[PDB]
């Protein structure tokens, strides 16, 4: 077969509890005090204190469970994952790790943190990139990250508020580089990143021309949490095609009220 | 203090997947075939076939997690639940069970199924009540129900398309009958019912029950596993609302 799977990260803390979520779970002294059961028991310590979460928020408890279930669904369908890459966004690393937990592969597979899979940098606030936890420190928080992996696009080569074309171009360049270095090692590749990744990583893989920016944004906003798409290589053509994913979709509603 | 905990059931299968949800997860021959990871691995075989679900829908996978977490939160607060009662709706009994799982008390405790705790019957479709699974059949699905339990208001004594006055009374009466029999047994009692139940059961145990229009508004504002706490003001017999012993639970949808 040989497949490439691209899925979106889990439910975001800064979506459910809004842009001022740190207000609701950190006190004056900076102690994490959860005020909701959807908040995790504890948050990992960061190199810049809790304010590094403002532009790089973690997934919720239900975000972990979405990720666990997709992993459990891959195992149940005997869908073997040989390689896993993720965006350097904390929400993506956490999703990837929780998929490995559901996959029962926490202690075998080591996640390849690729900054080239970070979403369109136009969607970052201010004139500074997020303070992404380095692989070495993600590993030191139990998250099953490969600290050996050489990134195709380092953090230093990412542009602040890049053009649509810059984002689409690097998304394509990095996906071919990912595919190229996994030609030898294994069949199936899982990418855990953003809504934008599912289209930007696959669009030009099929030989097709990319969408215009406004069509792209509309496609991207219809992709749910842990939204999962699939690409099979057509023979040895080098072109890949989208296919019915190996697992069922995942749809739940809100808490309500 | 001596507490009464009233909480709504978990996420409904028939809300997420619509009114035609049996169309999506049952084929010609009545074989359950899930089409989404939020649908459970399997559904219990029902007395009168699969069509009995049409009016008594089960909670989703994420429905069970909502319940589990509420249960786990009760455990962590050092809150010992001494007696647990619930509506005869499958969603309510499934919620009740997953709270006991969350409490690590599936074996120790047994759920008291009370038809008197069922929601306002005006919200029933057709001219017939839902074909509820009897406490005997529920315990045969590994759901930790108390087959012993003598219901204060049995099914046969429930009126189809009842009035707002009849509901608040039967909700008030059953709550007192629940408080009465527990007096000695333990301290804290847990009701597991519907969005209506949280108001109807603790309104006049504290006040004049609100009008029908004001009620419906308050009900639709209560989330899945929404949780309120009442405590007896001494031995006076007048109970009052209090900041619950556990945090609330808020999550968004799948989206798109
Ligand atoms: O929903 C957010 N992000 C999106 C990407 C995204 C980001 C953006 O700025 N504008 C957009 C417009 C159209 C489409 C997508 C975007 C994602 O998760 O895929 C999001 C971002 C910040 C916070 Cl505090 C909370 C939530």
């Amino acid at each position: 077969k040989r497949c490439l799977f691209v899925c979106r990260h889990g439910e975001r803390m800064d979506v459910v509890f809004g842009k001022y979520w740190l207000s609701q779970c950190f006190d004056a002294k900076g102690r994490y005090i959860r005020t909701n059961l959807n908040m995790p028991h504890s948050l990992p310590q960061r190199s810049g204190g809790f304010r590094d979460y403002e532009k790089d928020a973690p997934i919720t408890v239900f975000g972990c469970m979405q990720a666990r279930l997709v992993g459990e669904a891959l195992l149940e369908s005997n869908t073997i994952i040989d390689h896993v890459y993720c965006s350097p966004s904390l929400r993506c690393v956490q999703t990837a790790h929780n998929i490995l937990k559901g996959l029962q592969q926490e202690n075998h597979l080591k996640i390849r943190v690729e900054p080239g899979l970070f979403e369109w940098t136009k969607w970052v606030a201010g004139s500074t990139l997020p303070a992404w936890i380095p692989p070495s420190e993600l590993a030191a928080a139990n998250l099953s990250v490969d600290t050996t992996y050489r990134p195709h696009i380092p953090i230093s080569k990412l542009v602040v508020s890049e053009s649509y074309d810059t984002y689409i171009s690097r998304s394509f360049q990095v996906t071919k580089e990912i595919i190229s270095e996994c030609k030898s090692k294994g069949n199936n590749i899982l990418i855990v990143a953003h809504a934008s990744s599912l289209e930007a990583c696959t669009c030009q893989l099929q030989g097709l021309s990319p969408q215009n920016s406004k069509d792209f944004v509309q496609m991207v906003r219809k992709i749910p949490y842990l939204g999962f798409c699939s690409c099979e290589e057509l023979g040895e053509t080098g072109i890949w095609q989208l296919t019915d994913p190996p697992i069922l979709p995942l749809t739940h509603g809100p808490t309500g009220g």
